[PDB]
């Protein structure tokens, strides 16, 4: 069958729960997104950077879930015969309770994360300040300088040598005092990424465009792929929509299968699109009516854990003009023609 | 009976008080902001943060108290199997003496408040400035920088697994020196919370309206619960209202019930339909009568111990501005339609 396991009517309210959490529906724009990525990390030819720009709710952490669960089962078979390597390091960015991003947090808390794996492993890294522990787990001081830490960090990385550096929540790093102090901050990621020769992916929300090409030296370096929700002009959007609702409701664990398709305006009201929040809605929705254990969805049950209007409204403004800037049309190929004398 | 029992009359005034002050009423308002926060709760779904927006006077302490209650008493039946877990932890934010809100104060306050379980409970917090003593108190030093707080209580929190982290007061997170840092402190929680996973839902007057829309990846993960007060114009909250001060004067231990749905306009105009303004308000007036041994009371007492015209013009400029903000009209979804192309 298509559609959920007809056994888990039998079981309770928390197997139901679980299962649906768990599920993850392919659809053609994480697929496409993630064929790329995947081809982008296979081979960087001299780039530091890929930038996945992708707005909220669309998949940009499960997205990395998944790659990172994909290169270390390729990496797998080969890492029982070689050591001193991991295959994927993936960390978060912080965003810092001052007004400047902190960069000694970023590099104590990336050789924190990066640096868990059996006991075994011993390198003696750079800086008196750092070591391991009775517990295994790396502790750092708070004498240690910023440099100090920056040179352990590029020794581990050209130690492990892991295929990609994921730096979730890369909006974080916009956080300065100088306007142009964003361009010191790409280069300061830049200089850690060369010296290592390490793979960075930085994902965030369309606001990580302040990075997009902000140099031209960075911008040879950086691979842009954009998460794109599914729009609504376009009929082919609105029917991977509908489908994708189609197979959402389903495989939803409940008595009586709601029909969905009907409201598929309110629901890309409520989601402009985006699959991550269309997710969410759906299980919250099932929890409520698994809770008062009802065969089925009601609209109005829709409209209780819908999000506020006021809130897609304000989701509408930052991403079309993140569009906006992300657009690439004819006429700026022409204007490259043009500039380069090539015309 | 729907009143205080009888036989309080016979024991003396202190009693009565504490009687009356222990009493709580259910009313719809109440009721339906209490379920809808459990139901929040208990299905957060990729939902960091629940902004419970009212009026000082709606009772949001009393709920958060009551929640609180109500979530303790349903994680101590898997307490008893499942140990290291704290059901909910509550803390309330602190207005700063500087001109900025500041953040050490904050993060070592939530890991006393965090950290007070048996004592057979060993964790060994991150950072070496942070222990336990003789007395089972959390010892936090001025060694300890931001940074290392933060990271002592984030694995404090990842170990100790609260469904929800209540912050009360949350207004205070608006004293900053930068109108852009008004976001930074958002984005610091929305960082805390993500690298955690603890549901965090702040309290606050309608001045915490600055923080409803900013940033789509805030706005997507921030439950907006209206904690709304009593109107005048629709005739049901009148009757509710009214209905209240029934069984408040029901409640009410005197020799001789009075009447108090005769003046509810005076109340209302010295109450502005807030339940808890109606309770300590009628708790003074008992404390007056009960001193003074009188059989019941009289609107002079009310006049005695009302508010002054002052004070309540002033609240309901800001309750006034508060709905205002936070109104949802049909027109709205208009726009929104209109916007994505779906009208
Ligand atoms: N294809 C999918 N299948 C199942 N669940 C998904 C899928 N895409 C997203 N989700 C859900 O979305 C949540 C993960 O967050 P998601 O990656 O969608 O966020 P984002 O908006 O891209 O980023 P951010 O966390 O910065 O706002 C989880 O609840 C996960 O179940
Ligand atoms: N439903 C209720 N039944 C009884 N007493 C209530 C009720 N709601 C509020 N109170 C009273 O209100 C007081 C608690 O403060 P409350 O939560 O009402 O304040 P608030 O205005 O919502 O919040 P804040 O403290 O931020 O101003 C107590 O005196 C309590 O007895
Ligand atoms: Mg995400
Ligand atoms: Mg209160």
């Amino acid at each position: 069958s298509t559609g959920f396991p007809l056994e888990l009517l039998t079981r309770p309210a928390t197997e139901r729960l679980a299962y649906f959490e768990n599920y993850t529906v392919a659809h053609p724009r994480l697929k496409e997104v993630y064929e790329i990525l995947m081809r982008t990390i296979a081979e960087p030819a001299g780039a530091s950077f890929i930038f996945v720009y992708g707005a909220s709710g669309v998949g940009k952490t499960t997205l990395r879930l998944r790659v990172e669960q994909k290169l270390t089962e390729l990496a797998l078979p080969k890492l029982e015969s070689d050591r001193a390597r991991v295959p994927v390091v993936g960390i978060e960015a912080i965003a810092p309770e001052s007004r400047y991003f902190n960069w000694k947090e970023y590099y104590t808390r990336a050789l924190i994360t990066l640096e868990e794996p059996l006991i075994d492993h011993k390198f003696d890294y750079g800086v008196r300040g750092i070591s391991r522990d009775n517990f295994g787990k790396i502790n750092v001081e708070s004498k240690v300088v910023a440099p100090a830490l920056r040179r352990a960090l590029e020794n581990a990385l050209i130690h492990r040598h892991p295929d990609v550096f994921f730096v979730d929540e890369a909006q974080h790093f916009g956080k300065v005092a100088s306007g142009y102090k964003l361009q010191d901050q790409l280069d300061c990621l830049k200089s850690l990424a060369n010296m290592t020769g390490i793979l960075h992916c930085l994902l965030g929300t369309y606001e990580l465009l302040t990075f997009r090409n902000l140099s031209g030296q960075l911008s040879r370096r950086s691979v842009d792929i954009h998460f794109r929700r599914y729009c609504a002009d376009s009929p082919e959007d609105v029917q991977a929509f509908k489908s994708v609702l189609l197979t959402f409701q389903q495989h939803l664990p409940l008595a009586e299968t709601p029909n969905l398709v009907d409201h598929w305006e309110y629901f890309y009201e409520r989601t402009l699109g985006c699959i991550g929040t269309l997710k969410d809605w759906l299980k919250r929705v099932l929890s409520d009516a698994l809770d008062r254990e009802a065969t089925t969805i009601t609209l109005k049950d829709l409209q209780k854990r819908a999000l506020s209007v006021a809130q897609c409204q304000k989701m509408f403004k930052e991403i079309q003009e993140g569009e906006r800037q992300l657009s690439e049309t004819e006429a700026d190929v022409q204007n490259l023609r043009s500039a380069l004398g090539l015309g």
